[PDB]
């Protein structure tokens, strides 16, 4: 039936990503922001099914923003929690992603240069948005999305980093550069390797 | 059933709007451009139906652009044919719309000053789009929409003028100012009066 | 000389808007966020000035995003500080704005109905942006702008409310509804009345 | 001094791209559309010079839409005329572009599959816009731009194809598929090769 999504539990405790991300942020981000996206996604999808069955095209178009914003919020945050892990986990080691790092090194020259390029794109976002490493065809690309827009159909998301102010402000204030510097310690490279090796449908399987 | 829209017949013959709009433009515009929007709207809606029942949010979001573009294309042209009529028809006399023209005069000063204001907005559209007279509450506003974006936000559309190049190029070449000057002769003020006196749902009944 | 905008001083101390807006937010909002928009605006205008003289149109177009983002950031925040004041100030009383409130009541029915309608627009902003009460001709309208986009040429801004998360998150966390409820206590209605009675050029004289 | 652009002459006669593009379109496209972009760009640049000297940031921002639209119009058409040539010319032979066609074949598999992917992107444009083959770093990409937006700062334009309806409507009516199929015969692969081997400013040297 339509609109039966639920907030996924995190793979770790709310304080497991410290000191990179504070427990307060993880709790607010998951139990408030992501929760709201889930509930509002379900509400909009059920109303949309009514508009679709009645062939009400004006209502359908008017509902697109709520589905894109809340649907994207659910897609993006679901992907986000999964490509994070405690800094002490072996999954935080890029040696967990040999195939991905090889393609990363082939594209940007080195892992450090990819990190520099992505950091630049993350800090360059005006307003709210996300930075993504994506697979397009067989090649890798850094892309940004505004607000909660999900990665555009055709690209395989490898990992994403949330640059909305609620992802860092309580801990880093306006210092988003320090936030980006610290989040590398908690990137789940095992997850990134698995997404790089699968296709679009495989990546979105966590939503199931 | 989902996605069973069909192209409505015009209220007049293809040459009935001459000399303001040529028979060739009317036939191509109706039987090709509008027909394509109808067909591609129906295709997108059937695909959407599958993704909605499967709770496939990435596909639902990816389908939004086709639904808005082709759905808006169907909405906009359906309204368009109805707010046109042969220049010799009594429906082309603005005296057919006493309440609307009085409110127009209250807002812009006179019918001529509104025509100049709407003309300016139409000629100012960069690229493809539409100009609309809309009712917001009890007041009137001139708005433009890009591409085939419809006036679906809550406003009641009173009449629209298509500024896509296919609406005039074969007859007026790049002279869109001459096209706008001549379309006033075939504006259906009887239709505009009914929309001005009705609500949002009445105006969209044309889609039935 | 090109690109000499500076950070305007606030009309009050950093803690003057408590309890509606904390001193910590005011100091960060003013001394870091707004200051950054000023500096990057000046940098963008200096580069643009040469690209304009060189008839280098690709550079001019490539610089537009920084000029709109940082220029709007400077415009919006400069307007913002001026239509805020301490809650006990006489300027926080809407009786300080007789002509504006009369037109507000004529348009929305009452001041409460207008506050709710603007609240709805503020809370509906997806992502970062601003809510504005503006004058177009003789009538009032509620509009929202994305990111730091300033109010569209032709409208006179009457007052604006910042809905960027940095404007409230340290104090209200995700509770933007409570932020909006409390910011009504520190709206400067004397400033709003003055903007309502002047034109677009008047409201932009503070820069 | 500011705003002294002029309409460049075509590299060939108005009928030189026939039969792919008619002389009627070439003359209107060049002497009316592109000419209007030049004139309106110069006016906007002069007005900006006034707003800049007055330290008027609101007017500067309000002027951006006219500078991007007319400045982009001038850039895109200037590049466009240069990457077209008579179909019987040796420059129309893709063998004139050995390094570029090798990178195309390495990226898309063959020239025919690249033409197929670009054709799909060109026909997929909603409203007015352009399709581009661009270079980013060492890689090739098909991108589209809306209205007269020029290619995003950072990419090197290799060649563009105008999908505004004024580019084909008089000759092909709504048949943009026939227009694209025929324009391949007049693509200047000598121009494309030179741009592929140069950088961003080299490609914009045509504006001098
Ligand atoms: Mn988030
Ligand atoms: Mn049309
Ligand atoms: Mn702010
Ligand atoms: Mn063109």
């Amino acid at each position: 039936s339509v609109g039966t999504f639920s907030l996924p539990a995190l793979p770790y405790a709310y304080d497991a990503l410290e000191p990179s991300i504070s427990a307060q942020i993880m709790e607010l981000h998951h139990s408030k922001h992501h929760q709201t996206y889930v509930t509002n996604l379900n509400n909009a999808l059920k109303t949309y099914s009514t508009a679709l069955a009645a062939n009400d095209v004006p209502s359908q178009i008017a509902l697109q923003a709520a589905i894109k914003f809340n649907g994207g919020g659910h897609i993006n945050h679901s992907l986000f929690w999964e490509n994070l892990c405690p800094a002490s986990s072996p999954d935080a080691d890029p040696a967990s992603a040999p195939e991905l790092t090889a393609e990363i090194a082939k594209t940007w020259g080195s892992l450090d240069k990819f990190k520099e390029a992505m950091g630049k794109a993350l800090l360059g976002i005006q307003g709210s948005g996300w930075g993504w490493l994506v697979k397009e065809g067989s090649g890798l690309r850094i892309v940004t999305t505004k607000d909660q827009d999900p990665v555009v159909g055709g690209e395989v998301p490898v990992f994403g980093i949330d640059m909305w102010e609620h992802a860092y402000y309580l801990q880093y204030l306006n210092g988003k550069a320090a936030y980006v510097d610290n989040i590398w310690k908690v990137i789940n490279w095992k997850t990134a390797e698995q997404r790089f090796k699968g296709d679009r449908e495989d990546a979105f399987k966590i939503l199931k």
